[PDB]
């Protein structure tokens, strides 16, 4: 009695994937982890009465131009689009990776979830309105998390995982 979810991170250099990602399963801030590392993660969850297994991918290039990433759009059932709340450009990056990814999928379907990171950080540039139009323009979730402080970063996961299993439904 268990079900599969295979998550996949992105997000541009820097905004905290593999922190978020670390974070949930070691219990774990990193300060510094080298940005080229890109690695999986399992770990088993209860989410609403289910056993979950979650499969991560923290991933470390974002290039246009990977058959590798490819790959892992096409394995990927869910998609945690990172930013940081103190960079602007991360939150215009956002548009990009959901674009390569609805390419990938040949659907309007993917689940995903909008993930404003680093909300420790006091000095945003980032307005949560502005994340959260446009989290509702694309029709998904918007999570503000803290890697540093954990704040939300199983949340964040879950939402995601809910995200899958209602698709799967449709
Ligand atoms: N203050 C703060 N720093 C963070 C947070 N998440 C990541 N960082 C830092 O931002 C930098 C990049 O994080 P990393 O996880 O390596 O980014 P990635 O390239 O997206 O994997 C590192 O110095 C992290 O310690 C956060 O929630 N708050
Ligand atoms: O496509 S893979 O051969 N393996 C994958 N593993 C996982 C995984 O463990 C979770 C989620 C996804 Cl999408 C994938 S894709 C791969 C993906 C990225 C690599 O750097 C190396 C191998
Ligand atoms: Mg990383």
């Amino acid at each position: 009695s268990m079900t599969e979810y295979k998550l996949v991170v992105v997000g541009a250099g820097g905004v905290g994937k593999s922190a978020l990602t670390i974070q949930l399963i070691q219990n774990h801030f990193v300060d510094e982890y080298d940005p080229t590392i890109e690695d999986s993660y399992r770990k088993q969850v209860v989410i609403d009465g289910e056993t979950c297994l979650l499969d991560i991918l923290d991933t470390a290039g974002q290039e246009e131009y990977s058959a590798m990433r490819d790959q892992y759009m096409r394995t990927g059932e869910g998609f945690l689009c990172v930013f940081a709340i103190n960079n602007t450009k991360s939150f215009e990056d956002i548009h990009h990776y959901r674009e390569q990814i609805k390419r990938v999928k040949d659907s309007e379907d993917v689940p995903m979830v909008l993930v404003g990171n680093k909300s420790d950080l006091p000095s945003r540039t980032v307005d949560t309105k502005q994340a959260q139009d446009l989290a509702r323009s694309y029709g998904i979730p918007f999570i503000e998390t803290s890697a540093k402080t954990r704040q939300r970063v199983e949340d964040a996961f879950y939402t995601l995982v809910r995200e899958i299993r209602q698709y799967r439904l449709k």
